[PDB]
């Protein structure tokens, strides 16, 4: 899984540690070991969630397989979790989508993973 | 609905109620209420729209259903329009990429839409 | 074809000239006018690939249609070698993801590609 936040939290309310915590959740999550998993964590944005430019988050996380009903609800519990005790991100103020990749759409290392 | 705006407009140059307004002008036009609506605009970016550095806009709008042919019509000249009026970006140097997402693959609040 | 790469490395390790190479190279490459090619470079990202801070690269090709097996291959050969030439990023951490878009969903010039 590759995971990507967009938030409107400061830079510096992002805790030393955060990407390695998303990295190890995320891999226990997936079931996937830590060094196929790539986070991508983006403060300071001008957003607004409601009209309202209270802490907010968008959200991507793209995986080849492994998504669905359950999982992906799953993964919303878990990620909303750690945004709401790490960023002080309220979990009504989050969004996440979730992309279901086909192997040969996914570029890696010159190639694909076809 | 949630927009996402890149560009290479400067910041100062965004208007101070923009991100009121396209929230605003996306309830509207999906009749969403505001509440659910979420707005994202990210200037200053280095970018290039055929081959040129003048001012563009790479975007994307993501929305549970609502996504189709004459609706995405119809947002692509609201969104052109409010881009050209308040970031004088001209509509031919804009895409918007349009997804119509399934309720089961966008998180909020811990679980998804589902 | 629109282009996108976020990546960890600095800004001033982006050399002069690499969003026209990279419009020019994707105009190669899919034969598109570059008049209609987008690209766009995002540098200073705060990330990690497979737990590593190392220079990587997460990034995106949209286009409507020549989205397939061996051309994708082929994209991430050329977008790769670019990345590892110019940003000095190894291939092995770069996911490129490719997005086949109808163009019913992509809007341009206050209408859609439809
Ligand atoms: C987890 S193993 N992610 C690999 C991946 C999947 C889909 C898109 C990009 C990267
Ligand atoms: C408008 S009600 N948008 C809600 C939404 C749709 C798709 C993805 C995230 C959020
Ligand atoms: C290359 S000609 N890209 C045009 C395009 C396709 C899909 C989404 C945005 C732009």
């Amino acid at each position: 899984p590759m995971f990507i936040v967009n938030t409107n939290v400061p830079r510096a309310s992002v805790p030393d540690g955060f990407l390695s915590e998303l990295t190890q959740q995320l891999a226990q999550a997936t079931g996937k070991p830590p060094q196929y998993i790539a986070v991508h964590v983006v403060p300071d944005q001008l957003m607004a969630f409601g009209g309202s430019s209270e802490p907010c988050a968008l959200c991507s996380l793209h995986s080849i397989g492994k998504i669905g009903g359950a999982q992906n609800r799953s993964y919303s519990k878990l990620l909303c979790g750690l945004l709401a005790e790490r960023l002080r991100i309220s979990p009504d103020r989050v969004y996440i989508n979730y992309y279901d990749m086909n192997a040969a759409n996914v570029g890696w290392n010159n190639s694909t993973f076809a």
